[PDB]
């Protein structure tokens, strides 16, 4: 069977890089039940709070590499180095520059905010369906893409009947927020679970200071190889749900979703 | 014998798609800081903008959005964009643009997305002989080219009346509701410091891209003729200002038929 593109950029030129869309496994079509868009939409009144007082922000006079930015300070266990690439050492908490910072657009502390750099092709799986997969080699610590889709409260996810592409932003400070990127989502809502994963999502504020309002980036989390599938880890409260519907097919030595280790873990526990 | 100093190399900081300099070859004044640029509106306090993807019109296109099927182009009150991004000749010089938004089925480079695609012109931030800062042009710029956006604080009309310095306040002027205003005071882009002229070479034009909350209007700015290199920008302010900061300062325009000089107002007030 030949793997044909059938789409040239399913993002409508809206990334910084095209994302086209190639099908060798089977006569699926383009999926097109979903409106792709580039960031979050909102279906209600969300309101964000994007009072330009309301920000913190830096009063740096360099390109912001240094440990006097206030807004690195404000970032949690995490940081850029000079490549924009993220380090580690509570889940970490990015608070990137700003409109409000005294600092040019292209500082250090931009990485999120500036965009999708890497090569991604919309492809379709063996066995999950349609997913996402690298084009490039892609070095640790990169940024990937952002999960992108309808805002909604935690209450109104609670009664959507389509929870396949819900993204809780686990709010711990006041009322808890969704990304449902079932009915509007980005290229991120193809990414498949792995048992093994390569990206890790991580909260992020950009152009605003919303606590509603985290935005989720993936990161690489190792190197991953030019043609390698992005995966990351659901969590065990979607595996919890979406077990009795169907189980883990990652296929992964490591897998602990498949009905084997959930048998597993029952008689473990 | 003074010499122009180049004293920013981008007022803007990077967030334009081109570098804005600021020269000064006239007097000692440094490069304005009384105030935050900003690239985009802001709010200091809430405006509640209706961003509500569901209440966007747009259309069904997936070629370039050049034929007259496109909705958003019959929204707009086919003036207006011709094939190589500029308003039409016979475009009205009111105005209304819906441009294309994330609801539309076109592409991002479609040609109704010529403002919400930043500045394109080169530009410079220069010191005037009488009228303080102005901005000029650094290169030929066709007529119905956009030239860039009045950016600056969305207020309440209410709390456009209490604030002492009007210089930079920009009223969107809704027939219909609500009224709001852009204030450029302390937050603002390079157009805060293009002047009046009495023979303008630019003219706003209120558009719609990311949302179409008709309270908001942003305000584009399109030359009105063509530009050559080094001609001072400006757009009339018109008479609702003069008549109001005529008694504070006249105009410096130095035009042939300028409205607002003091010689203009001394006929004006014999007149009467
Ligand atoms: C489909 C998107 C991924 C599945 C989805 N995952 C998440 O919501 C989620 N939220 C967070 C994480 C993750 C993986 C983190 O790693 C850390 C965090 C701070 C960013 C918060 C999830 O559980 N859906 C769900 C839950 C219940 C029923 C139906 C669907
Ligand atoms: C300083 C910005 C330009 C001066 C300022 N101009 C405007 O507000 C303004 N509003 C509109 C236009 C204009 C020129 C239009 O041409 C058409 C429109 C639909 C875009 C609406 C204005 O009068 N300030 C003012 C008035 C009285 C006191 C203090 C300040
Ligand atoms: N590890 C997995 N094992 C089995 N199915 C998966 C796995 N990861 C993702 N899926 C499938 O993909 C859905 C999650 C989607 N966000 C991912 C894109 C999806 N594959 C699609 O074609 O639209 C899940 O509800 C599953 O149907
Ligand atoms: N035609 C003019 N004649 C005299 N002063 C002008 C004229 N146009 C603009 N100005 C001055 O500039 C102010 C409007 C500002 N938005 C323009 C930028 C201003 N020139 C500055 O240096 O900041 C007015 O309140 C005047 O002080
Ligand atoms: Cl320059
Ligand atoms: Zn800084
Ligand atoms: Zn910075
Ligand atoms: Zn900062
Ligand atoms: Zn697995
Ligand atoms: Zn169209
Ligand atoms: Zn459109
Ligand atoms: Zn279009
Ligand atoms: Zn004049």
């Amino acid at each position: 069977r030949t793997e044909k593109i059938i789409c040239r950029d399913v993002a409508r030129g809206y990334e910084n890089v095209p994302i086209p869309c190639v099908n060798g496994v089977d006569g699926e079509p383009c999926p097109e039940d979903y409106k792709y868009i580039s960031e979050n939409c909102e279906t209600s009144t969300m309101n964000i709070d994007r009072n330009i007082t309301h920000l913190q922000h830096c009063t740096c006079v360099d390109d912001c590499s240094s440990s006097n930015c206030l807004c690195g300070q404000l970032s949690i266990r995490c940081w850029y180095d000079k490549d924009g690439r993220l380090l580690q050492e509570e889940p970490p908490l990015i608070f990137e520059c700003n409109q409000a910072c005294s600092c040019w657009r292209n500082c250090k502390n931009r990485v999120v905010q500036s965009g999708i750099k890497v090569r991604l092709q919309l492809y379709r799986t063996a066995k999950m369906g349609w997913g996402v997969r690298a084009l490039q080699t892609i070095p640790q610590g990169t940024f990937i893409c952002e999960y992108v889709g309808e805002l909604i409260s935690d209450a109104e996810a609670d009664v959507r009947e389509d929870d396949s592409y819900l993204f809780d932003l686990d709010n711990k400070d006041g009322e808890v927020y969704c990304i449902d990127a079932r009915y509007y989502g980005n290229i991120s809502r193809f990414i498949n679970h792995l048992c093994d994963p390569n990206i890790i999502p991580v909260r992020v504020f950009m152009l605003h200071q919303d606590l509603r309002f985290p935005r989720i980036a993936f990161f690489s989390s190792r190197d991953i190889r030019t043609g390698e599938e992005l995966g990351f880890d659901y969590g065990d409260r979607f595996w919890d749900i979406k077990s009795k519907y169907f189980t883990c097919q990652c296929g992964s030595e490591k897998c602990k979703h498949s009905a084997e280790a959930i048998a597993l873990e029952q008689s473990r526990l």
